[PDB]
């Protein structure tokens, strides 16, 4: 039902969603620090949104009668030069994502794994959304080059997004 | 407002609260590959209530004009030799937590931080409850020894305790 | 716009989803005998599932302007040696039902069949329900070995799973 | 309490229930072949009733203390000459429902079984509604001899019949 | 993101969905002049969806940081021999665009271009529903030849079909 | 009831509306790639506008008895220096139709046309808002020259218009 | 205020909206007599809407400062020789009315009576309405020709148009 090969690196994957909700979370506390209230709560709730991949693969695992296995979440960075160099890093991780998600598509067809395939469907138009929702952000405050102005305005329109769980 | 030595404990507490939802989000695996799916809903929310001390202890950190650094979170078993075990360990854990609250209200204390020393009451009564309701379950556990039967009545009653994540 | 093989193929697995049906009735009317009413009522719920499925591949013929034909549903088995092993039976019927859509969409590939392709996913992903599913319920009959009690506890939660056409 | 003779009997007309359900369901995939879909689901809502009638022969030999022994369903003839010539077909073949009722009352009558002869009135009733209700068609369908006009509006109006299963 | 090949596939697609949109307002008017306002209602709709499907195309684009860029929409058929002759150019118009999508299919396929990928397997989907939808018009044309009568309506059916963007 | 030249020339202005809602599509393009979301999402509601001025025209023409023709819809530009030289475009791109519009009031006065004269009352009147909504905003955005707090500010009232279509 | 050209142009025109009425409620008549109810319902309307319109021209007199002149209504032809011929001297008389209007129009342009010539829009606007509604029936008649099947199934259609007096 689920090869050696495919079951490691579903855990591989379900363990990189894991440190993704961490780095946001490592962006979340970089962003406070500067008084980016806004900025923070949005990352707060990339961080849950990571989570909620993670439970999706976990899941997965478990109705293809597999076994997870947890694997440590390395420390991430600390800091950032300036919100636009997060929002880069932000970027570059969610492209780093994708990848990870095509390299697993390539795996379920290469062993002819039609389940894990169909399953790996959601990650592909949710990587979309996460790109551009990430890369409409960035691109601002590119436009926000030198004004403390838009920053903060910019800050106001990302706290409409707020994590679920202090709930 | 903090002394580095007291800004270390906590970022220390906030991470042994984070490795606590991944033990007992471990264990939730370990128990949905036995099938007891009310025992790993019921640990999937311990996990949950665990991310909630993380985040009471980065909202201190910051009240108090601290930062918020985040360390690794090392890798939990994967296996214990049975349910019973499982809570066996947890309860260990459980106390653990308690002594690493004590001694930070201890340190508290000594430098006469009235403010951290007061965030942490919280903390202790919450303990008590952890212990308890840990407790409670190790107990009945014990009880179903030998039957399967009562252990199906449990995975019954604990699948009340649901995460709220995935909603 | 099917290919022969394609509408061949097709009608055969419109053909095998009205023997799951037929199987799995056979199944209600064995759990039946042996008073286990919430089984044989599961059962029964899972029959007119099939025969939805059933009608998924009707529609799909139809909208691709092909013709359905009906062939002879075999007689399924009459008995099995207790709940356990019928559902071990049930298991692999599903599991072979998820490779006949595999060689499906194995054919749909080969003739570059994109719109069947495409419609036997939502096959691949029920598939993955399908077999978790009947995977839960034959686990906890192990997990029941010798044991009139649980068995007895199963069927009233079986019990709630009942089939919407009688009404 | 049920005859080895009687059972039989009953388990042989809970098959022509099934095999009157498949022949409908025949006529309806010919009737959506030739764009009448009104007529198609005209004959899935058939179909679906004589399910129906088998399930309450079902009851009925559990009731009695009997087992259910499914047979092999035939495969039923694909093509018609003409709706009309379909409808002739249909109720020719509830006439012959129709006989087998008799003769299972004949039986019971003659082996003094009177439970069985009893639940059979359902179908002796029944069975004067499903001729009356073909016989209705049947001849609306004559009356329109060449007149597609009159094909189109039957078409209509036994649209008003939907399955109720598809929801 | 996107290949400068994969780019000007997804633009030349856009405008072959805005053409279809341009094509079913020729159609649209073409059935207006006839006086058959069903028909012509029906066309509007088809119109607005597939400016709809343009959108969405566009929208595919911006999320992967590409650019749109439109091009002349050339001028469509003024004129059929007939609403069947009309309608089958529609069929035939529906398996042009069919074809065009399942070409873009196979160059994300060979590109590697997973996303795109993605995305397009909702037009495959949805391009058996617009092909089975206009042949089922179509058919209905032919069973009405030369019966005006049938043709009045089939009108009065299609006006059940409303553009939603005049209110 | 139209002349030859009154439906040549309702044909062309509805041609001209066509080719608006195009234009304006195209500067919906050209701001979504600036990320400037307020004026696309502008643009799109500005171009649907401009659909229903074409069926205006496709409406009356039918009205009075005369045929729809629609002609090629040109390519529009693709690029402009500024969200302002749009604007600019805009802008006289809005005096060209009020001039078109006053051309066919002209000629269907000399053509004694009192039904079309009158016709045309709306759009002699819609041009006059048409021209003074899209000048406020060209006034706007000489007002904001090199200030990106305030276009930015102005993209978010903007962002008030949405298309109606998607929905 | 009121030219005495004028006023005897607008009571003549008076005049002419109640002979419209009197005109269809002779139609009315001979649609009765024919035994198409729907037909006759529908001319009964459109004779109250002509009188409608002769309350406009009351009211607009009225309020000019002048004096309404009641002239007979001479007695309109009894008999058509069918129901197309009604509705081909319907559409005559629409077009007959719509010249009129322009007359006077041109009339009042003539006399530069702004007032009067401005009060005659609606009337121009209306015409169209009404000539245009003529037609659209006029046109399913031709369509009907050699069908009395359409004419009953026209005459259903035209029954939901009911004059509003009886009540
Ligand atoms: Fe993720
Ligand atoms: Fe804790
Ligand atoms: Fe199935
Ligand atoms: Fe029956
Ligand atoms: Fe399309
Ligand atoms: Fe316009
Ligand atoms: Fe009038």
């Amino acid at each position: 039902m689920l090869s050696e090969r495919m079951l490691k690196a579903l855990n591989d994957q379900l363990n990189r969603e894991l440190y993704s909700a961490y780095l946001y979370f490592a962006m979340a506390a970089y962003f406070e620090d500067l008084g980016l209230e806004g900025f923070a709560n949005w990352m707060k709730a990339q961080a849950e949104e990571e989570i909620g991949h993670a439970l999706r693969f976990y899941n997965y695992i478990y109705d293809r009668n597999g076994r997870v296995e947890l694997d440590e979440i390395p420390k991430p960075p600390k800091e950032w030069e300036s919100p636009l160099k997060a929002f880069e890093a932000a970027y570059e991780h969610e492209k780093f994502i994708s990848k990870s998600i095509y390299e697993l598509a390539a795996l379920a067809e290469e062993e002819k794994d039609y389940s894990t395939r169909a399953f790996l469907e959601w990650f592909i138009n949710e990587q979309v959304e996460e790109e551009a929702s990430v890369k409409k952000i960035l691109d601002k405050l590119k436009f926000a080059k030198d004004s403390p102005q838009i920053l903060f305005m910019l800050d106001k329109e990302l706290s409409a997004r707020a994590p679920k769980l202090p709930g």
